[PDB]
């Protein structure tokens, strides 16, 4: 039952910054940004309309190739996504395989299908 839609823009990020923290706290497992997806109580993802890892054009609503891409924006997706309520996946050279194109900004767009359970 198609009822959802829904697609997050995030842009990679780990300038060397070696100070983020003046309390009794610590964290440096974050060097890169991540992807927040989620769905209401009642729906599941089945299926993703389209993923690259690149240099994509356009914005949340009708993404679109460029010019380089990772031709695997697309395996990392149905692998950690549909079968969840929700999806989460972190933006970095290893979790894809390498890197992709050189001397290229990295932006990662994706968009999910959420319908219902089946």
């Amino acid at each position: 039952r198609t009822v959802s839609g829904v697609c997050a823009d995030v842009s990679e990020y780990h300038p060397n910054i070696k100070n983020w923290q003046i309390e009794s706290y610590g964290e440096p497992e974050f060097h890169t940004a991540k992807v927040h997806l989620k769905c209401a109580p009642g729906q599941t993802i089945s299926a993703i309309k389209f993923a690259s890892f690149g240099t994509p054009l356009g914005t949340c609503g009708t993404f679109q190739q460029g010019e380089c891409h990772s031709i695997n924006s697309n395996s990392v997706l149905e692998r950690k996504c549909i079968g969840l309520e929700r999806c989460v996946v972190a933006i970095s050279p290893s979790n894809f395989g390498g890197d992709p194109c050189p001397e290229v900004m990295k932006r990662v767009a994706v968009e999910a299908v959420c319908s219902t359970a089946a």
